[PDB]
């Protein structure tokens, strides 16, 4: 059946009007051979494209388009599955270069398009990466039916964050937290997790319920990167005393259209506050940078060097759960007093 | 000096092409008298408008436009202060009805505009209301300089949320949490607070540091509305056993461009996790639906019926703070066992 994608992208490099003409002419030739139709517009370094045709052919062309080095920041705004008729039946690929168009009525429209796209790019930064994935799969996020799914939940925090905020100017605190968040988000994403929110200095993320190995690997990689960061920072850098505690648990997450008219969310983990606070307490109490429950340990498939540490309570239920870590050089209140002294004289 | 606003809105009711023509012609006449210029476009029940002129005149016209009943859901996409020249010097108000336009090149552009606007409306639901306010004030949220500001922080949660998730189908859990979030968000917003995030079943919100009375009033109103909700729900409704604990504290919030390339936030309250967990523990330990610190109590100006309850620790620092509530009929583990029995047989 027929599929129609709409996406926007950014010129990765300046492109002349003749290069854009060539892109359109090659696309028209290739699309004609594939029975694909659509339209390509450019304006001030932005591409807009609509492609329609057999789902199979569309997905293969779009993969090729994703790899084309001449644009970047590809965002699919809309994916329509089960499309009934073509919008552009006579256009294998029609190319409309708006930079070159001087028509009277199109001038205000170009301003509007530019403004909508730019506002769209701002909003893209402040939205959960996971809404865009639902869109790309062809569903309106506001119309998802609720579902409960087991996840591995990741929480990490900054040791003695309050000391940073007390001892450094706000711009330096923000530089520290942004380095932290950048390290965590990059590694979690590369291991297939999704960061769902920042709660103060705490990063909250999900992994699929059978992806314990990926969650553990991501945790170890974060610890290794922070060690590299502390060692390699300039003399006197506040980054030298950036440490993190990480906890992993298993939870039942609800996915759906959650919230109010004023604010929506895609997912809810009930009592997230309490699980995170209990895991931060464990990492301090055990002086262990990584702790996780037996449920996480039992969902793993690789032969990790597990070490049993203690019993604890993670959910408000009075169930006593075994807490494990990984026994390696990395993982092998203390840090808080060191933090303050160092930050005092930098 | 000169200001230029761009906004989109939705037809509140169907409007004929002649009514849109009349809006444009009255606007052109009024704007000419005010030395304001711009353009108005409509497409499939959406208005787009750009207005430019003296900041003073622009703000007064825009107020009038906000009150016009013929459209709703006004969203300012861009506000430019210190505008150097006019984009539409010869158009007091030019009206472009895109529904009526059959031009060859404009047809794909209408599709694109529709898709950008619709995707924009989805993203609007999932974004902090506060980014839109920064935009309306004429600043790019990604370019704000970091600032530390004292706030009253509000945390509320659902008593025994886990029992709902254990005993009810997921669609009913979502209906319960959405009723909760809707009540909280409406009342906090009406009292001038901003909801910044949902953390599981916990609502996190800010009030200005000298707006303790508004935070306390909002808390009391939420408790009163939940009581009305429990009493007025259908027989057997899970809403009959929806209860909330609320805690208020004072904190130093950092506002700025926080996060990573993959995910941004506007504000960070360090150790938010720990303050919220400690306040939920207080509401259960004291069997009091509303607790707040002495700092909140001392920031209030009205003659509230304060009652001292206990000492507690809210920040990880070993400082012992007096905890207060309000002594009234409303505010005057217990509920958890009742919850489970009721939900068991509904
Ligand atoms: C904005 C943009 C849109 C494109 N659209 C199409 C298209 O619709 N169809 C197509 O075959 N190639 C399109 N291309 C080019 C592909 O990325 C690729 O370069 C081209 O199809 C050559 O593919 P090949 O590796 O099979 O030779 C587009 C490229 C860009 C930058
Ligand atoms: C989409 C839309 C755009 C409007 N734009 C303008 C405008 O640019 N200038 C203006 O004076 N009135 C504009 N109006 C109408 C005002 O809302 C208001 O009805 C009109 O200015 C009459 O104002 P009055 O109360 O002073 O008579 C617009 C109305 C709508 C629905
Ligand atoms: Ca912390
Ligand atoms: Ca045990
Ligand atoms: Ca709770
Ligand atoms: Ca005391």
């Amino acid at each position: 059946g027929m599929k129609r994608l709409t996406y926007i992208s950014k010129f990765s490099r300046p492109l002349s009007g003749d290069e854009i003409e060539a892109i359109g002419r090659i696309s028209s030739q290739k699309n004609q051979q594939a029975n694909v139709t659509g339209v390509l517009l450019c304006l001030d370094g932005i591409f807009f494209q609509i492609l329609e045709g057999e789902a199979e052919k569309i997905d293969r062309i779009y993969e090729r388009i994703l790899a084309d080095e001449r644009h970047t920041d590809i965002l699919c705004l809309k994916s329509e599955v089960e499309v009934q008729e073509r919008m552009f039946p006579d256009w294998s690929m029609q190319t409309i270069n708006l930079d070159e168009n001087t028509d009277f009525l199109i001038r205000p429209i170009k301003v509007l398009l530019q403004t909508l796209t730019e506002s769209h790019r701002i909003l893209e930064k402040y939205t959960q990466p996971s809404i865009f994935k639902i869109i790309s799969q062809g569903t309106n996020p506001l119309n998802i039916r609720p579902k409960a799914v087991e996840k591995i939940v990741f929480f990490s925090d900054i040791v003695s964050f309050s000391t940073f905020a007390e001892k450094l100017p706000v711009e330096e605190v923000v530089s520290v937290v942004n380095s932290y968040f950048s390290v965590c988000t990059a590694i979690i994403t590369r291991q297939g997790g999704e960061v769902t929110k920042f709660i103060g200095d705490c990063v909250m993320a999900y992994f699929d319920g059978d992806c314990a190995d990926q969650a553990i690997q991501a945790s170890l990689d974060i610890l290794m990167e922070l060690e590299i960061l502390r060692n390699s920072a300039p003399e006197g850098s506040p980054l030298r005393v950036l440490y993190s505690g990480i906890g992993l648990a298993k939870g039942k997450v609800i996915e759906g259209n959650i919230g109010s008219e004023l604010k929506r969310d895609y997912t809810i983990l009930g009592d997230a506050v309490n699980v995170a606070a209990r895991l931060e307490a464990l990492t301090r109490q055990l002086s262990q940078a990584l702790v996780f429950s037996s449920e996480v340990k039992n969902s793993a498939t690789k032969s990790w060097n597990f070490i049993w540490l203690t019993d604890s309570e993670l959910k408000g239920k009075s169930e006593s759960i075994d807490i494990y870590s990984i026994d390696n050089e990395m993982t092998r209140l203390e840090i808080a007093r060191n933090i303050g002294h160092y930050l005092e004289r930098v």
